[PDB]
């Protein structure tokens, strides 16, 4: 087949959003659309680094 493995630490969703829930924001407002790709996982948050990781840390 041919299909691109994202890392682990991403997930492959047919919708998602170029703004995900982060440490700043837990739900920014955006005019986005559903966006085909690899995103963080359910549950894992930008932090206030500049990375995914569990909301814990925020």
């Amino acid at each position: 087949g041919s299909m691109i493995r994202c890392p682990k630490d991403k997930i492959y969703k047919f919708c998602g959003s170029p703004c995900p829930p982060s440490c700043k924001d837990l739900t920014p407002n955006c005019t986005r659309e559903c966006k085909k790709g690899c995103f963080c996982r359910d549950g894992t948050v930008d932090n206030n680094h500049g990375k995914c990781v569990k909301k814990e840390n925020c």
